[PDB]
């Protein structure tokens, strides 16, 4: 079997109670659904099954899949489903299509993942009744995104942790987080981001407004600024608000078919996925992840560090992006060429989505013939994707 | 590529806010985890992978299905996520399973469903804030699993859509469902739940309990009790409490391995799984979704209706499952032959593993050769899998 | 002027979530004002206003005193309203009806107190929005009835800080705990409450439930069954929920008017009220209001101690009713002789005039001459009224 | 006796959500409390009782009146208590007061009102439990402030009830709430406001920022921008909210005592209490309220409507305000001579004391002898005082 990605397309990324703050996932995936289609030109018709990577569906009714998908335009008769495992889901999402097709039981899967944190609720268990005494309302987003269920603190401890290991002063992880911001404004105002973005319309009561740039960046972002900030987690700690990804809303999607496929369609794929992994770690230093997952896929597609010509690599907090390039060596100049999350932004269930499409369209516009996306995943995980251009 | 289901396990069904109403899913589903490695002889260090139907996750904390591996000691090295395909969740989660091990990405997965109805929480996105007058705290468990997402209604009404669709009496309804109750009643004194249960303990402050029986079942369940209901979702309409299944709480789990590994390791497995399907319908009408996807299922295994020997398919309402067995026209006398979900209860995101594994012990009891599991899901699709014993 | 006591009247007190759970104070309250006018053969259509203690309206509409006036028949043209001085409030209310008759702004009041503590909501302030982290909702009976807005904690406390300044062991407390038991079983079974208690009508879907009995009184207590209770404010304490009083429902009122309009009347009243006081004290010590309001009270009557011939005061904790009586040096045999809150309830809002209408009924029954009412208040205050009989 | 009113103060009116929606009501009224004894030269150890009129304690803790006496410095041996005849209260409490004293109870009260609508809790009942389904979070400003019990609709809607009986057209409540707004624009532009204002100061983490300005009243009010606006209680109504005051925060007291305690002390008193009243009128047309006790007051002081100097009258519905004047036939000249709620505010609570406030100011600077302050109440009442100058 040789599956290839046909197209793929991202929203904006979303600030927190930002542009997207009244948006539902579902909305913004139904968008980055019909933008794929669209962009190979399959109709919705001939799809299959829809996968998405969710990790924050509180609230938003029966398998928002399916919602995306048929306000898409997908018929009733394809079938879609969510998929949780953390920041991993919308990479995993990827590799589980792929799978769908390798099998013969799908011959085409829209694969990716859509998150609103701003709309996650909060809640609590209600039905045996509250005789009396205050009780807690949960923010499910902090509660179910942010939080390790062993520990019981913060993934910016999990940063901490992994921080204290790799000897990584408060200067490296700024430098770092300035790095990625620099990069980030060059991308958006060299037009480095329009290819992957589809435009979103947020329909509104006085007006539509339509949103095609990522509003997460920050422009003009100074090593003496990120110096100013207070740590965020650890009193006495590294990590704070400037070196660490924020909270963010939006979707990516990828169409997957076999290249056989996609040449009777006289498509030209963005790549071809050639192999991935995921591998568990310890959760108190899950930013670790990555390096055994990027390794395991690498000796999966049968391909040296050395060959990578580009990577992906999720910039969850500074300090574990430090340690994962050290640790693998590979060119600091060819790493999240256009910025990573600290600048752009982390919606969670998607974010695996959203680097997958800055990789495939920055190695399609210099040329490059093999790249690696990796992330690290909360309770300790790791999960990569090789990809060979055609 | 031949894949077998080496074990199987599940816990008692409780009743909603009953034997498990303060026990979380992730506890339930750690129960099972063990209790498929102990059955195989299969040490927790040797699972690649848990994979985890769940439906309803809000306040769980990050990944359950991480959560109930790391309590059933699977090693951090693992990894594990959940899905969510609602009430087929459970089944697919086993066939994603058995895709992992025949694309080479894995040796030993655990798959199946978990979920706590009585354990989901109220919610109300408040971020926003909410300048003036009242708002709604809406009940997860019937906004995330009983409401459909198009239409606005209750999956009762689809399953009224449907009596009327195929012109069933609440007179066959109520036959159907203390027949049900009367299948189950005799199995359970019969001792034919015993080896797919494994007992649960729930963990008190004055004592500790041992659930080890489904106690939703109701014993000497009459035609008139069924008779002197009122119609929960139509007032003119069929479908009662006691003719639809309930809310609760469960899991249940199968441990996937080549044929080749089961018979290294002196395995004799419960059945081979040697075809799957999943498709869409109406929504509308969507427990009709068993018929095509069995259909299809039957095609991909190169069988007839005819060839099977027994059937486990679902019973969410008598309408649909009335309807199921109309259409497909198999023996009624080799379906549900232990009861059904309207006697033993639908905890949704579970209720797949759960069918699947009366399946199995039942086929291993009798000597059935050919079986086949079926479910409708929410949103309107169906799925199922065909299983041969060895 | 002279001001007397024409008529009162009171429901039996209601145990938390017990035979009141579902009533709204006004309900009660109405119940109580028309007992009042039916006992002096006065008319609804004289009543010039109604004035209700309530310390707990949140959830209950626009003026439940007017509500509970309403539904009692008293017209339109008339006026009603609430306060708020806590446990203070319906013994407080009475004091403020008889200054409209001194003044000459009125000629009938009806007052007293009503108290709904089982429908009591919980709450949160949601307007500006809760960006990011959990928030409590807050048991507003906890909140606005039990906690010391200075310090934080619950009365409870304070009566540990009175058993500690006034040396009150744990087995003085207890032994006064099952003394108030046994005292208001023994009138209970004797009749002594059946004058004071008017009848209430609890309306259900399945019948009707009459309630004019006091719940919430234990009979058979025993010291052993105080004495193995655990102190429930302080882990090395002496206060327990044995020895406090409870939270409960009920409403109680009086009906007022000149001597003069009484005699034209040919009323036979229950009393004169000759003095009143109210004076603050430390909040730490809220448990000792009583003894400056009830000096401040008798050197207004021109009253000794000594000339008393019966004294209810309210016993929140045993510990400060104990410091009370030590203090004052009444002679313990006329005070609470047919028990008190301990073993009856303390509906706070209503207790002030619960307490009075148990004084006015047994110096009638007794023949006593002079009596005085009295009870501490939550942040610091006690207030005290002293009556006459004709 | 006669008591007259040594000093008085309020804050800034704020704006819903605006200037104090941080600001707990206690904290408004312990800075008005203060701010009386300033004025009147009058030390905070030698108050008796404070009195504030309070609508919305719901959340605030226990007694927010004395929470606010406390924190302005009145000692712990004085007394504080809440009362609520809803807008009357903070006028009424002033009658309370004056009869404290004039029955000998008391020598110095500081009385008013205090709210704040923007902190009002939104709440549940949820002791019982909340077994199944979505339940209702009530707004306690809607349900305690605004919706009449009765009937069950806002007090909008007895706006309308009384436009209809009186014949109202749209055409002349706009052109009154623009005139109401012209006014209120001018006098506070001309610094008429400063002298009964007292400054609040709203601490900040990043920076205090004092408030000393009515912030309600629009600036350049236009009749075109009345006459656009939609009716916001029936559909082919007539009162908007242009034509309706609003939801708002803020505190107002005076300080009371004995003539002859003024004289001993040399204080040159605001004005002489010299008649109040309050009666019921039907809750449907509840905003006719101040007629029958404008006259009953008129009547109990001696005078004739037209021996008036000075007239306060608030303003909650144009509708009602112009149906008062019509019936009642002053001189609309001397009515609102500085604006009134419709441009101001209306604090529910506090209003009473505001217009007091707003009286006893304009009284003083233009010689004014004789003037009256009333109100309409929920419920259906009104109140009305009485003022002459010394
Ligand atoms: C495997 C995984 O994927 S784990 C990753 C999952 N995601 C996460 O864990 C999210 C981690 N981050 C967070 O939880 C949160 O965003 C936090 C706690 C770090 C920050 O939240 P907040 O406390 O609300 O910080 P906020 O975004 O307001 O920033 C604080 C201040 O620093 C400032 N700031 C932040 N970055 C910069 C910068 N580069 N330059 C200058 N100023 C900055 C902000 O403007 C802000 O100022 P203000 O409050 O006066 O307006
Ligand atoms: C894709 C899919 O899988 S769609 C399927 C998903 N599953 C569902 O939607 C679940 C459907 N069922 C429901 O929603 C609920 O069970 C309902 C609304 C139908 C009824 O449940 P509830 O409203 O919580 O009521 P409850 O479970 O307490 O039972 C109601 C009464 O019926 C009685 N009852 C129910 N069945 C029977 C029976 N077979 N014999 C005798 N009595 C019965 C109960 O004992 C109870 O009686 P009571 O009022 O005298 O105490
Ligand atoms: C000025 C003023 O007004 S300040 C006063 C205001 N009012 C108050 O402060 C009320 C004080 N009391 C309270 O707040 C509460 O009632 C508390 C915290 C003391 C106890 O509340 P709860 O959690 O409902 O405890 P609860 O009433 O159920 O009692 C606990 C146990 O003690 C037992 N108990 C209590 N009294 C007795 C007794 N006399 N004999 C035997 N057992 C007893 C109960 O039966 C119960 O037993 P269980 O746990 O085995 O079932
Ligand atoms: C006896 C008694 O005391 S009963 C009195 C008790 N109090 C009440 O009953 C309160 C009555 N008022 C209310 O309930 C509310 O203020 C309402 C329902 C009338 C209006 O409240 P809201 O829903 O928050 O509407 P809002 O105040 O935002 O006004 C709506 C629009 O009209 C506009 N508007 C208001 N006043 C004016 C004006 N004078 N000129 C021009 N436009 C105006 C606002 O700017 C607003 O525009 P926007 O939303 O595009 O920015």
């Amino acid at each position: 079997p040789s599956i290839v990605i046909a197209s793929a397309a991202r929203t904006a990324v979303g600030s927190f109670n930002g542009a997207f703050a009244n948006t539902p996932a579902h909305e913004l995936g139904a968008t980055v659904i019909s933008a794929v289609l669209e962009r190979a030109g399959v109709a919705a018709g001939e799809v299959n099954e829809v996968i998405l990577g969710q990790v924050l569906p509180a609230g938003e009714g029966q398998n928002p899949a399916r919602q995306a998908a048929m306000k898409a335009g997908v018929p009733q008769e394809a079938t879609a489903w969510g998929m949780n495992q953390l920041a991993g889901s919308g990479l995993r999402a990827v590799a589980l299509g792929m799978q769908q097709i390798a099998t013969g039981d799908a011959s085409i899967i829209v694969a990716g993942g859509m998150e609103s944190m701003s709309m996650a609720p909060h809640c609590a268990h209600l039905r045996g009744g509250v005789k009396m005494g205050d009780f807690k309302m949960i923010d499910t987003m902090i509660k179910d995104g942010l939080t390790d269920a062993f520990y019981g603190y913060h993934m910016g401890t999990t940063a901490e942790n992994v921080a204290k290991q790799w000897q990584l002063s408060r200067d490296e992880q700024d430098a770092f987080a300035v790095a990625s911001q620099n990069k980030a404004e060059a991308a958006q105002k060299d037009g480095r981001f329009k290819d992957e973005i589809v435009p979103f319309i947020v329909k509104g009561r006085k007006g539509d407004i339509t949103v095609d740039a990522d509003e997460y960046i920050r422009h003009g972002a100074t090593l003496d600024s990120m110096a100013k900030l207070r740590p965020a987690f650890d009193k006495e700690g590294t990590v704070t608000a400037g070196n660490a990804s924020g909270l963010n809303d939006g979707a990516a999607a990828a169409l997957l078919m076999s290249e056989a496929e996609a040449s009777r369609r006289g498509i030209q794929p963005l790549g071809r996925i050639v192999s991935w992994a995921t591998v568990g770690v310890d959760p108190k230093v899950m930013g670790t992840g990555p390096i055994p997952a990027s390794r395991k896929a690498l000796e999966r597609a049968g391909w040296k560090i050395g060959d990578l010509d580009l990577v992906e690599a999720n910039e969850a907090f500074a300090a574990q992006a430090c340690a994962v390039n050290k640790d693998l060596g590979w060119d600091p100049s060819i790493v999240n060429v256009n910025g990573g999350a600290i600048a752009i932004g982390h919606p969670i269930g998607a974010s695996g989505a959203r680097i997958l499409n800055t990789l495939l369209f920055e190695m399609k516009r210099r040329g490059a013939r093999k790249g690696l996306a990796t992330l690290c995943i909360g309770g300790g995980m790791g999960v990569a994707m090789c990809i060979e251009s055609l």
